[PDB]
C-alpha cells in the first residue's frame, strides 16, 4: 500500500491543457471517449507517461491519432496506464482513449454511478480516474469540453460544467448536449448528471456587476415540491458572500441537484453542485425541523466553495483544510447570521468538543494538515473540517472583522484562478496582522503550528486579586499531551477572548479584550479593577482547547445566570455538570468494585438546580439555550475525562443526576411544556415552504426535550400528552412521540402509526428509521432485527444503512452490552457494507473510535471485533488502513 507524503510534493512532468469528452450512456454500459491535449512540462525528465485509471475497460488508446498496442507500447494494470517514454512525444501532443464503464453496478458511489434513475458523478478526491484516464491530482488544471448522449425518454435532462452550447437529436431515440467550460479547473470538480429531473428556478442579480444568474434546483419528479427552501437558501448564500466578503458569482448559471444515493452531504462541482437528497429536500409535512438548518448550511457550504475551493483551489490533497476548514468557517458565519440564534454557535462547539476531541485523543489523531495518507476517502475528517474551521475562525478573532476582511480579500485577489497552499492563507492573514499591529516586524510564523501539531491543547488558569491595589491577574498555562505525531509539543498562538464580570451586579468591568497567549505560560495583569471579578474565559469558544477554568461552582452559577456570552454561560453549566458526573461516577464505580450493600451518592448542587429553574422561568431567556441547560453533556464529551470508562456506571451516573434534577423541577418542566405549545406549534405558516422560523423551531426543541425528561420520569399522566403529541402535524413532534413512548405500553402502537405516516416519503422514512434506532427500548435488538427484515432488507442506499444502525450505537446501555453483541452486530454490518461501499463501511466504524477509552473488558470485546474485521480476506483498502491505524497495528 503506497503512502503519500506531504514533503514529497513535486510538479508533474506533463501538462494537460484541454479535455474533450464524449460520454455516451447506454442501457448496459457507458462509453467514454476522451482527447487530452497535453504538453511536456519544464520538470519533465523523459519519464514514462503514467495515467491514473481505475476499473476501466480499454477499447483503444492513441497518441496523435496513432493507435497504441498493449504490451509493446503500454501496459495497464486496472490502476495505472503506463505509456513507455520512447513512445511519448517531446512536444505538444494529443492522447486519446475510449473506455467502457458501468454506472448501473457502481455501488461505491464514486466515479460515474446510477442513483435510482439518475446518472451522476462524484469525482472528489480521486474519482475522475474511474471515468477516464487522467493525471488525477488537483494541480493538473485544464479546460473542459464535454458532450453527453443518452436515451432521451429516460434521460431528458443532461448537465455538466460550463455553458450548454449545443443540443441535438440522435437516431434511435437518443439526444446529446455539449457543455464548454473555458476556465481552468482540476478534475475533481468535473461533474455530469443525466436524468428525468424536474426543477424550480429563479434569477439572481448580483450586487455590483448587476449580472443575471440563473438558479436551478433539481430533483426526481416525485419530490419536486420539496425544492423551495433550498432555492431560498441559495439566494441567501449568494447575498451573504456579497454582503460580508464582497464576492459575487462569476457564471451565468448555478445548478443544484438532489440524488438519493450519496456518500456524504454534498459536492461543490463547478456550476453543478450535487447533494444527498437529505441535505437539499424538505417540506414542512415531510421533514423534521433539523432538515431546515441542514439544507441552509450545506447549500451555503457548497456555494462558498465557489471561491474557497473552486476559484482558489488546492495544490495537493494535503491542503484539504485550506478549502474545507475555510469553507466550514464561512458556512458557520453565514448560518449564525441567518438563524440569529445563540444555539447555532453552541451546536458547532458541542460537535467539536465531543466528536472531534474524541478523534484527537484517539489513535487516529492527526493535525489539520496531515503529513501522510494512504486512502483519500478516509481523509475527510472532523479534524480537517471542524478543527480546521476553528483554526480559520481564530484568525477572525485575532484580527477583528475589519482586518480579517482585509486579509481575506488579499488571499482572494492574490490566488484567484490558481492553486494554493495553507501557507498562502497564513501569509495573507499575516499582512493584515502587520497592518492591525502597525508593526511590519509582526508575524504569524507561530500560527502555522495550528496546521502541523496534532492533539487538543489544555489551557488552565490561576487568579490573583489585590484589593488594595485594585489589581487583578490571570495566570494562564497551555499544554498539549505528546502523541504519535510529536514527542515534544510546542506552545501555540492561542487567542483568549475574555470579560470580567462584577459579581455584585453582573456587569462588564472591562472592554472587549482578546489575550494573545504565545508562550507556555503568561500572566495578564489588569489595573483599576474595583472589585474581585469572576472571569469570563474563551468567550465565543475562542480557541479549540480543553478549558480548565478553576472556578468554584458558586462562580460558575453566577456566570450561568449573569454573563453576557452565550458560550461561557453554556460552558459554566457544562463544567458544573462534569464535576457532578465525575464525582457520582466514582461513587458508583467504588460501590460496584467493592460490592457494597449500601453507599452514599453526593446530591446535585441545590443552588445549581435553583439557577436552572431561574433561567427556565425567565420569559426573556432563549428557548434553544434552555434546552441545552437541562441536557447533560454528550457521552462522547464525557469520555475524554474518564479513564477506563465503564459505560454501565456512566449510564447509572446520568440516570441519578437526571432523576435528582427532575425530582425538583418536573412540575416546572410540565408547566413549560404546556405553556410553550401555542407558539411552538403555531400552524400559521405550515403551508409556506419559504417561511422558516429558527426561534420557533428552538421552542419545539425545548418542548420535545422536556417531554423526554418527563416521560423517562414517568410523570403522572404524561402518556396523555404523548398521545396528543402524536397527532401534531409537525414531524419533529410526532416522531418525538414515538421515541418518548418507549417507556410506555403504547410504543408499538405509535411505531405503526408513525410508520404509516413516514413510509411514502423516502427521506421521512429514513428519519423514522433513525427514531426507532435510537429508541430507549429494552427490546432494541429484537426491534433492529424487525427493521432489517421488514424495512431495510438488502438496501445499498447509505442513508438507509446509516439511519438503521448509527443512532443505536449511541445507546450507552444497550450498544455497549457487556456480552459484546452490539459490537458484533455493527462489525457484521461494516463487513457486509464494505463489499460494495468501502467509504460508508469506514463511516460505520465510528463507534469503535473510543475503544481504548472504555473499561478493559469492553476494550477487549471491541478489539476482538476489529481484529475479526481485519482478518476478512476481501477487506477493502479503506477499511483495512482505517482499522490498522485505529488498533495501533
Ligand atoms: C459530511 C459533510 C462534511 O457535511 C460533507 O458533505 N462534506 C463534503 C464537502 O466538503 N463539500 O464541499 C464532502 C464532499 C465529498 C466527499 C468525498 C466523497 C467521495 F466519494 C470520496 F471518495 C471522497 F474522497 C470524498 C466528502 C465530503
Ligand atoms: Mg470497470
Ligand atoms: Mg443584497
Ligand atoms: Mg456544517
Ligand atoms: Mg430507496
Ligand atoms: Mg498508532
Ligand atoms: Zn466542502
Amino acid at each position: 500500500p503506497k503512502i503519500h507524503y506531504r514533503k514529497d510534493y513535486k510538479p508533474s512532468g506533463f501538462i494537460i491543457n484541454q479535455v474533450t469528452l464524449n460520454i455516451n450512456i447506454h442501457d448496459q454500459e457507458t462509453i467514454v471517449r476522451s482527447v487530452l491535449d497535453m504538453d511536456i512540462s519544464k520538470h519533465n525528465v523523459g519519464e514514462d507517461l503514467v495515467f491514473d485509471g481505475v476499473g476501466l475497460k480499454i477499447n483503444e488508446i492513441s497518441i496523435n491519432n496513432k493507435k497504441l498496442v498493449e504490451g509493446e507500447e503500454y501496459t495497464y494494470d486496472n490502476e495505472f496506464l503506463t505509456i513507455f517514454s520512447k513512445f511519448v512525444p517531446k512536444s505538444k501532443f494529443a492522447f486519446s482513449s475510449e473506455v467502457i464503464i458501468h454506472p448501473e453496478t457502481n455501488y461505491a458511489l464514486t466515479g460515474l454511478y446510477k442513483s435510482k434513475n439518475i446518472i451522476v458523478s462524484q469525482c472528489e478526491a480521486t474519482g475522475f480516474r474511474r471515468i477516464t484516464f487522467f493525471i488525477d491530482r488537483p494541480d493538473m488544471m485544464a479546460k473542459y469540453d464535454v458532450t453527453v448522449t443518452a436515451d432521451k425518454e429516460k434521460y431528458p435532462v443532461l448537465l455538466s460544467n460550463g455553458d450548454k452550447v449545443n443540443e441535438f437529436e440522435i437516431p434511435g431515440g437518443r439526444h446529446g448536449a455539449r457543455f464548454n467550460d473555458p476556465p481552468l479547473k482540476p478534475c475533481y470538480l468535473f461533474a455530469v448528471v443525466a436524468g428525468d429531473l424536474k426543477h424550480l428556478s429563479a434569477t439572481y442579480i448580483t450586487k455590483y456587476t448587476k449580472k443575471k444568474v440563473e438558479l436551478y434546483v433539481f430533483s426526481e419528479e416525485k419530490y419536486v415540491s420539496k425544492l423551495q427552501w433550498a432555492l431560498e437558501c441559495l439566494k441567501k448564500s449568494m447575498a451573504f458572500d456579497e454582503d460580508y466578503f464582497g464576492l459575487e458569482y462569476d457564471l451565468s448559471r448555478l445548478n443544484l441537484v438532489a440524488v438519493s444515493d450519496f456518500n456524504v452531504g454534498a459536492m461543490e462541482n463547478k456550476g453543478l453542485n450535487i447533494f444527498n437528497a437529505n441535505s437539499l429536500l424538505a417540506s414542512k409535512k415531510n421533514s423534521i425541523d433539523f432538515s431546515y438548518a441542514r439544507i441552509l448550511t450545506v447549500v451555503g457550504h457548497e456555494y462558498f466553495h465557489q471561491y474557497t475551493g473552486n476559484r482558489v483551489t488546492l495544490r495537493d490533497w494535503f491542503q484539504l483544510t485550506l478549502k474545507e476548514g475555510l469553507t466550514v468557517h464561512r458556512e458557520n458565519l453565514f448560518s449564525e447570521e441567518m438563524t440569529k440564534t445563540v444555539t447555532t454557535r453552541l451546536s458547532h462547539v458541542d460537535l467539536l468538543r465531543s466528536v472531534q476531541f474524541l478523534e484527537d485523543s484517539s489513535p487516529l489523531s492527526h493535525p489539520i494538515r496531515p503529513e501522510s495518507y494512504v486512502s483519500m476517502e478516509n481523509f475527510y475528517t472532523t479534524t480537517v473540517y471542524d478543527k480546521g474551521s476553528e483554526v480559520m475562525r481564530m484568525y477572525l478573532t485575532i484580527l477583528g472583522e475589519e482586518y480579517y476582511k482585509k486579509g481575506f480579500d488579499i488571499y482572494i485577489k492574490k490566488n484567484d484562478g490558481n492553486t494554493a497552499t495553507c501557507e498562502d492563507f497564513n501569509y495573507a492573514m499575516e499582512q493584515a496582522y502587520k497592518m492591525k499591529k502597525a508593526d511590519n516586524s509582526a508575524n504569524l510564523n507561530q500560527y502555522l503550528l495550528w496546521f502541523s501539531q496534532s492533539g487538543t491543547p489544555h489551557v488552565s488558569f490561576k487568579y490573583n486579586y489585590d484589593a488594595e491595589k485594585k489589581q487583578y491577574s490571570i495566570h494562564v498555562n497551555q499544554y498539549t499531551k505528546p502523541d504519535e505525531n510529536q514527542k515534544e509539543k510546542k506552545p501555540l498562538f492561542i487567542p483568549i477572548s475574555v470579560g470580567l464580570i462584577n459579581p455584585e451586579n453582573g456587569k462588564e468591568m472591562i472592554s472587549q479584550t482578546t489575550l494573545e497567549l504565545t508562550k507556555e505560560s503568561d500572566t495578564f495583569v489588569f489595573n483599576n479593577i474595583a472589585v474581585k471579578p469572576i472571569p469570563s474565559l474563551f468567550r465565543g469558544f475562542s480557541a479549540p482547547v480543553y478549558i480548565e477554568d478553576q472556578l468554584t461552582d458558586e462562580e460558575r452559577i453566577l456566570l450561568l445566570k449573569y454573563d453576557s456570552d452565550a458560550f461561557v454561560r453554556y460552558n459554566s453549566c457544562t463544567n458544573i455538570y462534569m464535576k457532578q458526573i465525575l464525582m457520582n461516577y466514582n461513587e458508583f464505580l467504588k460501590a460496584k468494585n467493592e460490592k457494597l450493600e449500601s453507599f452514599q451518592l453526593t446530591p446535585v448542587n441545590a443552588q445549581f438546580i435553583d439557577a436552572i429553574k431561574y433561567l427556565l422561568e425567565d420569559p426573556h431567556a432563549d428557548a434553544g439555550f434552555k434546552s441545552y441547560i437541562v441536557s447533560l453533556p454528550q457521552d462522547r464529551y464525557i469520555i475524554n475525562f474518564v479513564s477506563n470508562l465503564d459505560t454501565d456506571v456512566l449510564a447509572d451516573t446520568k440516570e441519578y443526576i437526571y432523576k435528582q434534577i427532575g425530582d425538583k423541577l418536573n412540575d416546572v418542566y410540565y408547566k413549560m411544556f404546556k405553556s410553550l405549545e401555542a407558539k411552538a406549534d403555531d400552524l400559521t405558516y405550515f403551508n409556506d415552504e419559504s417561511h422558516v422560523d429558527f426561534d420557533q423551531m428552538n421552542m419545539r426543541t425545548l418542548r420535545n426535550t422536556l417531554l423526554s425528561l418527563l416521560s423517562k420520569a414517568q410523570y403522572p399522566n404524561i402518556l396523555n400528552e404523548i398521545i396528543e403529541h402524536s397527532k401534531s402535524p409537525y414531524p419533529s413532534n410526532w416522531l418525538t412521540s414515538l421515541s418518548v413512548s418507549a417507556y410506555f405500553d403504547k410504543y408499538f402502537e405509535l411505531y405503526d402509526k408513525t410508520y404509516k405516516l413516514s413510509k411514502d416519503d423516502e427521506l421521512l422514512l429514513q428519519e423514522w428509521l433513525k427514531t426507532v434506532s435510537r429508541s430507549d427500548r429494552k427490546d432494541i435488538y429484537e426491534i433492529l432485527k424487525k427493521l432489517e427484515n421488514e424495512v431495510l432488507k438488502d438496501s445499498k442506499n447509505p442513508n438507509d444503512i446509516r439511519a438503521v444502525y448509527l443512532p443505536f450505537t449511541n445507546n450507552l446501555r444497550r450498544f455497549h452490552d457487556i456480552s459484546g453483541k452490539g459490537y458484533k452486530l455493527i462489525a457484521e454490518v461494516i463487513t457486509k457494507t464494505d463489499k460494495f461501499n468501502p467509504m460508508v463501511a469506514t463511516q460505520l466504524c465510528e463507534p469503535f473510535k473510543l475503544w481504548n477509552k472504555l473499561d478493559t473488558k469492553r476494550q477487549e470485546l471491541m478489539l476482538n471485533e476489529m481484529n475479526t474485521m481485519l482478518q476478512e480476506p476481501q477487506i477493502s483498502n479503506n477499511l483495512k488502513e482505517y482499522l490498522l491505524r485505529l488498533t495501533n497495528k
